């Protein structure tokens, strides 16, 4: 998991891991955002 020290988009960082990685699979674990590759 990309634990990426980013902030959450709301509740999560699925829109956010599809821009950065691809996959719409992220959370918003402790603030930050982990894409699910």
């Amino acid at each position: 998991q990309i634990e990426t020290n980013k902030k959450c988009q709301g509740g999560s960082c699925a829109s956010v891991c599809r821009k950065v990685i691809g996959v719409a699979a992220g959370k918003c674990i402790n603030g930050r955002c982990v894409c699910y590759p």
